[PDB]
């Protein structure tokens, strides 16, 4: 996501009823939801398939395959969360509980099995199809939606955009009534910013590849983007040598910026790279949409969430139903 990005969004957002999604293609990035903290994960993921299907979209869902990792924090975070798991799985051997060194064992490795496949499979017991990106799932879903093989995206990840894509619904998730449908045209058109602004900002604000100038929000962002045109990463180059003769040795926004602290490699031009020249298959090829299997769904959920046929088919019932109508 991006800190306040979504704010200098706001006004291109558009309210639409769920209902307005029937019989659109669109990409969900699943990957997101895997990588952040019984089995409470499946419990959502179950919720959210019977939500998408109740409403007769075609999901296609998006896994990363080797998906870069390049802020320094979630590379100590990343890096501090893998090597917990051995400390307490070496000691959980030396006790002797095994079915706890299986739990510390999946986190170890650089994407976990378990969830991985488990989600794979309930997506098979729904009929959902999904794919693996070569590398950032969200970039392959921009260009799933530049290349008209879907009618946009799902997501709250505003990093969507620096990707280049072009139709985004959010919210879709939550318990409000209308969920928010955004188009590049339009805050193209409304703010003038394009892809290459939006990195910029991106730079400024912080996003999943950088941690973004310390306290600086949408109000100083864009008043650095203000204060240095040029095109491409220029504003930023020249906000940058501003900033260092600024302290070797008098507006309000001047004083301001002279406090920030930059990093010395900054701006460092291979976060834009990986923005605009991702590692993607535009490739056509229709994807194919199954139905949900419902003796294999009641099974599922008795395993994991520990659901009677009864419970299970409170869930399951509806979204049937909603699949012959229409």
């Amino acid at each position: 996501g991006v800190q306040g990005l979504w704010k200098l969004l706001e006004c291109s957002g558009r309210q639409v009823s769920p209902e307005a999604l029937e019989g659109k293609i669109l990409a969900v990035d699943i990957s997101i939801w895997l990588n952040q903290a019984e089995n409470p994960h499946l419990l959502t993921l179950f919720h959210r398939l019977c939500k998408l299907l109740f409403f007769r979209i075609r999901p296609i869902f998006v896994f990363d395959g080797d998906a870069p990792l390049l802020k320094k924090k979630e590379l100590e975070k990343r890096r501090e969360a893998r090597e917990e798991a051995e400390e307490k799985w070496r000691e959980a051997l030396e006790k002797g509980e095994i079915e706890e060194a299986r739990k510390y064992a999946q986190r170890a490795t650089r994407v976990n099995g378990q969830m991985f496949l488990e989600s794979q499979e309930l997506l098979r017991l729904f009929g959902i199809p999904y794919i693996q990106a070569p590398m950032e799932a969200e970039a392959q879903c921009a260009i799933l939606d530049l290349t008209d093989q879907t009618s946009g995206t799902i997501t709250d990840d505003s990093d969507i955009w620096l990707f280049g894509a072009r139709h985004v619904y959010r919210n879709f998730f939550n318990k409000n009534k209308f969920v928010e449908y955004y188009q590049y045209v339009d805050f193209h058109n409304q703010l003038g910013l394009d892809r290459n602004k939006l990195i910029n900002l991106a730079y400024l604000l912080g996003s999943d590849y950088t941690e973004g100038i310390p306290t600086v929000g949408c109000v100083t962002a864009m008043e650095i983007l203000n204060e240095f045109p040029g095109h491409g990463l220029e504003p930023l180059l020249k906000f940058s040598e501003w900033w260092h003769e600024a302290q070797k040795n008098d507006t309000k926004v001047k004083k301001k910026l002279r406090t920030l602290q930059l990093t010395p490699g900054f701006p460092n031009p291979a976060v834009a790279e990986a923005y605009l020249k991702p590692v993607v298959d535009d490739s056509k090829g229709s994807f194919l949409w199954g139905k949900p299997d419902l003796d294999k769904i009641r099974e599922f959920c008795q395993r994991y969430f520990g659901w009677n046929r009864t419970k299970t088919d409170e869930s399951l019932f509806p979204v049937l139903k909603q699949l012959d109508a229409q």
